[PDB]
């Protein structure tokens, strides 16, 4: 009960739908119908770094592993097979009962223009947590992360959105998430970004900033404020006991702090494109801080960034404006969910969620039309 094709509707630009398309291509055959339409695969992307060869001849894939998701190590990382690889291996199989289809001769693997990309085929690669940063620092790892990326930008022309990097220390919270702030991140940054080019792919950085969904402690042990919408809503018990127990209560931010989050997330779309990124994407999705803002469960702030779907929207678009007037419109993406109800969101259950997509998303064309389109918007599929 549940849809983003009001999306559609109201924005005119290139759309990537996200979440539950691997095992599902009869589903993707339809909605590759639209000719805006971008597709990206997130589990069987860790599980394959050759995925969209059997994407397009409909080929098996790999199993997951759910304990390698989170966990330090090249096991489950680095150390996925290619398909023939696979069959090098041996076997005693890989997916249970599945059928695979062939999608190249549907619209997924016709080019199109993303930014200052030419992609050669829709297949999108969305950003993937895989906590392997280095502690302390927060840098890419110096021993994997590249070859990783490298691994997933076998096929020539494969958009690639990297992992959340925090904008700042202050927008950290998690110790084995890479940032983008400092120059130490920015060197394994720009070699990974390298070594995505030379393989003909590009490259999409998500600017992350974890709001209440950051852990207390980590920030109260730099010395930083573990900040959201409202101080009077919390994510959930253990939230609310970390918060308290650390010495850190959740904070209400200001408008001299939410204008500083602004100047950090510029530094970091420059520092980005300074490294040789194709360009940016701003998570406002997964219930974190932009996306507490959006929604009206974490958001009661009666001040001018709340009490309103105007008003609750105003940091997302106060965001993507200062980074289109910083690096430029098409460098710059949105990252949109809905119907998440993840990090403690309303979801579904809020009647007056699609009101206030479809008012971000008219924000979004109306500034289109003006002749300052973004990119791409990012949705993720209700599940
Ligand atoms: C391990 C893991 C880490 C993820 N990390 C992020 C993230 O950092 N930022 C984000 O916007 N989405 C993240 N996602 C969500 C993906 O963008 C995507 O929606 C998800 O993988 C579901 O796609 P799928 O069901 O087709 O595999 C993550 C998903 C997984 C499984």
């Amino acid at each position: 009960g549940g849809s983003n094709d009001f999306v559609y509707s109201i924005w005119k630009g290139p759309v990537i739908r996200a979440g539950n398309f691997a095992l599902h291509p009869e589903v993707v055959r339809e909605e590759v119908k639209d000719k805006r339409t971008l597709i990206g695969y997130g589990r069987f992307f860790i599980s394959n770094p050759d995925l969209v060869d059997r994407l397009e001849k409909g080929l098996p894939l790999n199993k997951y592993d759910r304990d390698t998701f989170y966990q330090m190590s090249a096991h489950g990382y680095i150390d996925y097979p290619t398909y023939e690889e696979a069959l090098k291996l041996g076997w005693s199989s890989f997916v249970k009962d599945f059928k695979p289809q062939a999608l190249g001769d549907t619209n997924l693997f016709k080019p199109i223009k993303i930014g200052n990309n030419e992609l050669l085929h829709r297949a999108v690669i969305p950003p993937l947590t895989r906590m392997r940063a280095l502690h302390p620092g927060n840098i890419p790892n110096r021993d994997w992360a590249v070859e990783y990326y490298t691994q997933r930008a076998q096929r020539p022309g494969t958009m690639i959105i990297t992992e959340g990097a925090f904008i700042s220390p202050q927008a950290g919270g998690y110790d084995n998430a890479p940032g983008v702030w400092s120059e130490e991140q920015m060197v394994e940054w720009t070699k990974i970004f390298n070594a995505i080019h030379e393989k003909k792919s590009f490259v999409w950085v998500q600017l992350w900033v974890l709001g209440w969904a950051a852990f207390p402690d980590n920030l109260a042990r730099d010395g930083l404020r573990y900040d959201s919408a409202s101080d009077n809503v919390f994510m959930d018990a253990e939230q609310e006991a970390k918060a308290k127990k650390a010495n850190n209560p959740q904070h209400s931010l200001t408008k001299d702090e939410i204008k500083q989050y602004i100047k950090e997330y510029v530094q970091a779309a420059k520092n980005s494109i300074a490294a040789g990124a194709d360009g940016v994407e701003i998570h406002s999705a997964n219930g974190y801080l932009l996306n507490q803002f959006l929604d009206p469960h974490s958001n009661t702030r009666t001040d001018e960034y709340g009490g309103s779907i105007e008003n609750r929207a105003r940091f997302t678009l106060e965001v993507v404006d200062a980074l289109v007037e910083a690096i430029g419109h098409e460098k710059v993406g949105l990252r949109l969910s809905p119907y998440g109800v993840f990090n403690s969101m309303s979801g579904g259950a809020e009647t007056g969620i699609v009101a206030q997509y479809a008012y971000v998303a008219g924000e979004l064309e109306k500034r289109a039309k003006a002749g300052k389109r973004l990119a791409f918007v990012h949705l993720v599929e209700p599940r």
